[PDB]
């Protein structure tokens, strides 16, 4: 069967949940967005499974992700009722001052497992502006 | 019963309408997002009911909200068929120059009254970058 | 017939596709968002039809649109089953540094043609901060 409007909204909420949880430093709600064997990849490496995702969460906060607002935009989703791909943008701004922090193109593979959508693979392609890359 | 996809879209449009009406300085469209018992809360305190909401529209514009683009992102909506809660982000940029203006975490309580969604309580938790807070 | 949720989501995806194709410099995916007689209007002028839209795409990239992220937000959509209008915000930021690039108010007229939504007219009202202005 086809992807429903409710499915699309739920998949978009995975991005919103990931980003908000990261900003709040809420590791449990962050981890909930991933499948048990889900993965996060960026220039920094790959974190896969819950233990590595948990460590990765703190590592990202420590290196570049703390004290920001990470915002998702331009979601495009394609797939069916249990497997889909999302492409979107990530823009990052500082909470403590009026500067920007970076941006990225994001590609997500998502899956419906036991009736709920989860991130299988999130790939973040960071734009060259990121201070950690300069 | 559960929220429909159209419900969730309509709830997200409340945020869009609030912010666009504020930026356009369209008081009537701003107020139409609120139920008669509606309230707005932030760093500045709370305004309840349309008399207070109308005055607060001008107060906010005159001190800090004028000349901007207020953008909503990362919407997460929970609820049932006639009551829901929305969590989202607000990022604010200047229309007249290339600077940022601020950001916030936003929590909305909404209700479906005679087939249409309204804001009952909007809580804005502004980030410390807001110039006014300096 | 009223718009369905799938309709509104697809209409939103036209904006996402437009902006993502512009940023990627993917002219074929950009053009696909428009009906054959579709039009884009901005302060720079109006391009109607796919050959004008194609020329306009590269003209924009060569002058102000290259090297950015064009993000859509605050989508409001009104309509029926085959004709709608969308109002939204466009914010633009630089990919190569941490500066902003500009913003705009966007108004789109869209139409469902053979079961798929297309842009008929997109009007971009750029805010005065744009360096090109
Ligand atoms: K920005």
């Amino acid at each position: 069967m086809e992807l429903t409007a409710l499915d699309k909204l739920e998949i978009m909420e995975l991005a919103a949940r990931f980003e908000m949880s990261l900003d709040k430093e809420d590791v449990e709600n962050y981890l909930a967005t991933f499948a048990s064997d889900g993965a996060l990849q960026g220039f920094w490496g790959i974190a896969k499974g819950k233990e590595e995702l948990r460590q990765g969460f703190y590592a990202m906060l420590d290196t570049f992700a703390r004290g920001k607002r990470h915002c998702s935009s331009n979601a495009i989703i394609q797939g069916n009722y249990d497997e889909a791909t999302m492409e979107s943008y990530l823009t990052v701004v500082n909470r403590e001052d009026l500067n920007r922090a970076g941006s990225a193109f994001v590609k997500d593979q998502v899956r419906k497992i036991n009736g709920k959508w989860y991130l299988i693979l999130r790939q973040i392609e960071v734009d060259p502006s990121l201070p950690l890359l300069q």
